């Protein structure tokens, strides 16, 4: 049984290659079991420098969610995370605005919805609009890493045209697609 919390499923994968691009995170993915795994329940992580993959670092970055850590990762000069469950949303109209350091790639249903497909020092990207056509749990997944220096990561979201946005939290994030009740 997978276990049923508010967040999505976190992996934490480090490296001591270069992490390029979207491709080069996924290869890390794929190439072993997860440094670390945690319950991504509030997804506004860092600011923070001197290499997310190095000493403490991953713990500041992920504040509220590290107390959920399956280990502490040794160190690495890079490293990334992959997050995987459902989010409730109505059917509607909606847009991701992204802070980040380095990229990261946002899929809902299976379809990009924010990508950034390399390096960069904090950036925030307002991204185009996408459409969800029936309202309650849609899939989700994330990938972000740090290629090593500062790193950042807070996707926020628009159901109202960017006149506000939204840290996906707690409130609307389900591990499984069922509704939690933590
Ligand atoms: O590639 C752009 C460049 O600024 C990179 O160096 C860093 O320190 C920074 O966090 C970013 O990853
Ligand atoms: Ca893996
Ligand atoms: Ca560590
Ligand atoms: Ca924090
Ligand atoms: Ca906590
Ligand atoms: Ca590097
Ligand atoms: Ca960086």
């Amino acid at each position: 049984p997978d276990s049923l919390f508010a967040g999505l499923v976190g992996e934490y994968y480090g490296t001591n290659s270069q992490l390029n691009n979207i491709s080069d995170f996924r290869a890390l993915v794929d190439s072993k079991e997860a440094d670390a795994t945690f319950e991504a329940a509030n997804i506004s992580y860092g600011r923070g420098s001197s290499d997310v993959a190095k000493g403490t670092h991953l713990q500041e970055f992920l504040g509220s969610d590290a107390s959920t850590l399956s280990t502490d990762p040794g160190d690495n000069t890079d490293g990334g995370i992959y997050l995987q469950g459902y989010v409730y949303l109505e059917a509607g109209t909606y847009n991701f605005k992204v802070t980040a350091d380095d990229g990261y790639e946002i899929t809902i249903n299976g379809n990009p919805v924010a990508t950034v497909d390399n390096n960069q020092s904090v950036y925030t990207v307002t991204h185009a609009s996408f459409t969800i056509s029936e309202s309650g749990y849609q899939a989700i997944d994330m990938i972000w890493w740090d290629q090593g220096g500062d790193y950042v990561f807070q996707p926020t979201l628009s159901a109202d045209g960017g006149s506000t946005y939204f840290v996906l939290d707690s409130a609307i994030l389900s591990s499984t697609g069922e509704t939690p009740y933590t």
